[PDB]
């Protein structure tokens, strides 16, 4: 069974990547599933909705009384040290409030991390329906 843990704002970075203390060590945490557009792109630079994205991923983590942070059940970093989560603001997941908003798609998915998949791949059809953000 999965538990959330909790965790501590230190800075949100972009829309799909945050700073979080961690059992008193920061940790750079990926938001497991989601593809936001980006501020910090590889080669693009700042893509199209990535500023709104980054804004709406800030203003829930920093709005909220407790962050908890929810591993699954395959491996818990990548290969550039970035925690693998679902991250919760207020009981809420960020994942999924980035995907219902068509602020986010839901990405390649890799076994076992995939328990949350068909919950997301559901919200991002009713955003693709309602054409919001990405999909207008």
């Amino acid at each position: 069974k999965l538990h959330k843990e909790p965790a501590t704002l230190i800075k949100a970075i972009d829309g799909d990547t945050v700073k979080l203390m961690y059992k008193g060590q920061p940790m750079t945490f990926r938001l497991l599933l989601v593809d936001t557009p980006e501020t910090k792109h590889p080669k693009k630079g700042v893509e199209k909705y990535g500023p709104e994205a980054a804004a709406f991923t800030k203003k829930m983590v920093e709005n909220a009384k407790k962050i908890e942070v929810e591993f699954d059940k395959g491996q818990r970093t990548d290969k550039y040290g970035r925690g693998l989560a679902y991250i919760y603001a207020d009981g809420k997941m960020v994942n999924e409030a980035l995907v219902r908003q068509g602020l986010a798609k839901v990405a390649y998915v890799y076994k076992p991390n995939n328990t949350h998949e068909q919950h997301l791949r559901k919200s991002e059809a009713q955003a693709k329906k309602e054409k919001l953000n990405i999909w207008s």
